[PDB]
């Protein structure tokens, strides 16, 4: 097949060609695919999209349309009877800090985004969807099933509007609808810096020569930076508190303030950019604004590759790492860097990680006020909880010292997550993520789990027996078949995670493929790849080789006390050193000398 390059692309990019830094948007990464990775285009297919009528409607869509000769579940039944559960007793990961699923997130959120349509302003179909639950064009309704208890209390659904989609933004009818990734595919920073050059500049500030991103005029942390307020409204962190009236952040991606540790970890990275540029300019006084930013973001970026290669992947994909991510060889310009439309399903393993509280800890590390420990769900869109109630060094500190949760075939989302989600324009704390998940695989046309098992080259279980086999699960594997009635069926996202854990790693086979897979082409088709030779001098690249997160934390908060090793579970005093034991950033080699 279909047109190679079809339009609703801005096409006002000219490559530079020279230029020693990345665009804003991602192109001209690749020089003879200048639009590869580059952010607001089509997500990539690694296998031809699934529809009901082959081009768009999703299975699920029509109820007489089966899938293989059987109705899909509804999303919102595969979650009740398989996602949920009720003891939060015995849930977390004995050896993973809370750090470790929030990098996840950090790192999902460089790497894509697929905007739900807009296409309703003055909108009243906004309303048709939510209020009476109708399924029409982009209102795909996630209906509640009989005996769901929100169909007591919330009516008769939740409101869904499906994806944006390539080239036009109403439908198309020759071939299979495509979904945008609204970020750019390189892990660049852009959750900071934005995939946009309209973004980008709105972040940046541009009073002073000095590179520095804009920062909060209203608010301080202890005379620490938090970033700008997003001054828009309706604005969702005002909904859920009146009183507070305070509002989201402003980031270089738009999800920073879902939660609470997010917009946190967002305002550690806005910081180390300004502390990066103001070192910059003590070693470079020549130094002008843009060179200042340009290096800084540079440097942030190489930070955030070593800490997700060196430090995060190992631990998820366990010993499937090293089968799909070999050592590095330098950048290959076959490699299409893309994310595709199945990662950003796959990298929704994060999901089943996330505990059901959220802790601050105070200097001994021990709670911090009365009510340190709250409810996950109190806190998605809350950045009053940031700004008047202690800044985010004691959400750092539980960010260290509490555990993620434990992926569990019995246990997979909490259910502040699965029960209690709030989204904004929207007004109750009653969504599921997990059933969002399920129906999104569908409005995205996944094909099935077993289509991505032979993808992986895994085994095709086609019976009870088959499935129970390859889960090591009886109970999961009934409960799966008896909603869907063959494992041919069952949504990726599901699928994959029902799936045990690899050795060392906290995703199962099918995962650790499609995220592996995934990871090594964003590496090894990245021309600005930290370590490619070239982008960095090699003494620089000995400075970067010995970048923490521990460090990030100690030169960008008033924590002084930190664990070597930040994903592992770490209890204080004990895994805990001073900063000072910690190694730094030597930027001495950025030293750039004139005459
Ligand atoms: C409390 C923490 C989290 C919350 C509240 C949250 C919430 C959400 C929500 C509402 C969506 C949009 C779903 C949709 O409309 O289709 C989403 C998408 C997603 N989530 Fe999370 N999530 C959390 C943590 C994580 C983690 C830890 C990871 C990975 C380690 C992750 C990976 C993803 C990915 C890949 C998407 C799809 C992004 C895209 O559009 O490409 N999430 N999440
Ligand atoms: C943009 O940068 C300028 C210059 O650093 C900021 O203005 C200064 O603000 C500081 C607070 O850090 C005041 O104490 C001074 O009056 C200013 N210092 C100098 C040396 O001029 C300005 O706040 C920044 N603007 C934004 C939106 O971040
Ligand atoms: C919304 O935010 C306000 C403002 O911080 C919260 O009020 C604080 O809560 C307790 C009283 O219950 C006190 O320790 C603070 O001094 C309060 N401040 C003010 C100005 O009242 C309030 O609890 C929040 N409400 C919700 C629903 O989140
Ligand atoms: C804890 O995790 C690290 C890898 O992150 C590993 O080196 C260590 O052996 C783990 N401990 C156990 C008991 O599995
Ligand atoms: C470069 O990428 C292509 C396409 O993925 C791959 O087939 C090839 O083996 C890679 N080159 C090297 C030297 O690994
Ligand atoms: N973690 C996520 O991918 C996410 C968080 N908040 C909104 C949307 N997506
Ligand atoms: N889906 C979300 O939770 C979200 C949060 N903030 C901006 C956009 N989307
Ligand atoms: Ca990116
Ligand atoms: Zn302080």
């Amino acid at each position: 097949s279909w047109e190679v390059g079809c339009g609703a692309p801005v096409p006002l990019v000219t490559c530079d060609e020279q230029s020693p830094y990345r665009t804003i948007t991602g192109d001209c990464n690749n020089r003879r695919s200048p639009a590869l990775g580059a952010a607001n285009r089509a997500l990539a297919r690694w296998l031809p999209a699934e529809y009901e009528d082959g081009l768009a409607v999703p299975f699920g869509w029509t109820q007489r349309k089966t899938r293989n000769g059987f109705r899909v579940p509804l999303a919102r039944e595969v979650s009740n009877k398989i996602v949920g559960y009720l003891d939060e007793e015995g849930v977390l990961d004995q050896n993973r800090s809370l750090l470790f699923m929030q990098w996840g997130q950090i790192v999902d959120h460089d790497l894509d985004f697929a905007p739900e349509t807009e296409l309703g302003s003055s909108e009243h179909s906004k309303v048709q969807c939510e209020e009476y639950c109708v399924q029409g064009d982009e209102c795909f309704p996630i209906m509640f099933p009989k005996n769901d208890p929100k169909l007591k209390t919330q009516g008769k659904c939740m409101p869904f509007f499906r994806a944006g989609f390539v080239c036009p933004t109403p439908p198309y009818q020759s071939l299979a609808r495509d979904q945008i990734n609204a970020v750019t595919s390189f892990l660049d920073a852009s959750l900071v810096y934005g995939s946009e050059p309209s973004l980008a500049s709105r972040l940046r500030n541009l009073s002073s020569p000095l590179g520095l991103m804009a920062v909060n005029q209203e608010a301080w942390d202890h005379g620490l930076a938090y970033p700008p307020f997003n001054n828009v409204k309706p604005s969702p962190c005002e909904f859920i508190n009146t009183t507070a009236h305070v509002p989201c952040f402003q980031a270089g991606d738009s999800r920073a303030s879902e939660q609470i540790l997010l917009a946190t970890v967002h305002t550690l990275l806005l910081r180390e950019h300004n502390r990066l540029a103001r070192e910059l300019k003590r070693l470079n006084p020549h130094w002008d604004g843009e060179m200042l930013y340009q290096e800084a973001r540079k440097i942030l970026g190489a930070f955030i590759q070593i800490i997700t290669f060196r430090d995060y992947l190992p631990i998820v994909l366990g010993s499937e790492m090293q089968k799909w991510i070999p050592p590095y060889q330098g950048y290959n310009n076959s490699v299409d860097p893309r994310i595709s439309n199945v990662f950003t399903f796959a990298f929704r393993f994060g999901h089943m990680e996330v505990p059901s509280t959220v802790s601050r800890l105070d200097e001994n590390y021990q709670p911090w006020g009365p009510e340190a420990e709250l409810p996950l769900h109190t806190l998605f869109f809350n950045t009053w909880r940031i700004i008047k109630d202690g800044g985010i060094d004691p959400l750092v500190r539980g960010l260290l010292a509490k555990n993620s949760k434990l992926m569990n075939q019995n246990k997979m989302v909490t259910s502040e997550l699965r029960n209690k989600l709030f989204q904004p324009t929207h007004k109750v704390h009653g969504f599921d993520l997990a059933a969002i998940n399920l129906q999104r695989c569908r409005d995205h046309g996944m094909p099935g789990y077993n289509s991505w098992r032979g993808f992986c080259g895994l085994s095709q279980p086609k019976t009870l027996k088959g499935l129970q086999a390859v889960l090591k699960n009886k109970v999961l594997a009934k409960k799966l078949l008896d909603l869907y009635k063959t494992p041919d069926n069952i949504d990726i996202w599901i699928g994959g995670n029902a799936e045990p854990m690899v050795e060392r790693g906290r995703v199962g086979p099918l995962l650790a493929c499609l995220l592996g897979r995934q990871f090594q082409q964003i590496r090894d088709g990245d021309r600005f790849w930290w370590e490619n030779p070239g982008v960095f001098t090699e003494k620089q690249r000995d400075s970067l080789q010995k970048v923490s997160f521990s460090r990030l934390i100690c030169d960008n908060t008033h924590i002084t006390k930190v664990p070597l090793h930040a994903f592992q579970a770490n209890n204080y005093p004990h895994d805990f050193v001073d900063c000072s034991a910690v190694d730094k950033l030597d930027l001495s080699p950025w030293a750039s000398r004139e005459n």
